[PDB]
């Protein structure tokens, strides 16, 4: 049974106006600023930019990926698949 997003989670993350994106939930670095209550902060493969989202706006990447793990125009996205299924826990910045 599901439990509650953690650091290292892998997701498609959904953001108004652009596709299901591959992403993970981050941690938050010491000394770095901490999400609003009830957001975690999201990091985007291939954009690499990070952002607030509560857990209506993110889908599990195993049980998602055959419906959203296509290619897309859109800039970042095709890096981006590289980077969730070959190397998800590295360090992009």
């Amino acid at each position: 049974m599901p439990h509650a997003f953690k650091p290292g989670d892998l997701v498609f993350a959904k953001m108004k106006g652009y596709p299901h994106w591959p992403a993970r939930i981050d941690d938050i670095a010491d000394g770095a600023v901490k999400p609003p209550p009830n957001k975690y902060p999201i990091f985007f493969f291939g954009t690499h930019e990070t952002a607030f989202l509560g857990p209506k706006d993110l889908f599990p990447y195993d049980k998602s990926k055959d419906k959203y793990g296509k290619p897309n125009k859109r800039k970042g996205f095709n890096e981006g698949l590289w980077e969730i299924q070959n190397n998800p826990h590295a360090s992009y910045s």
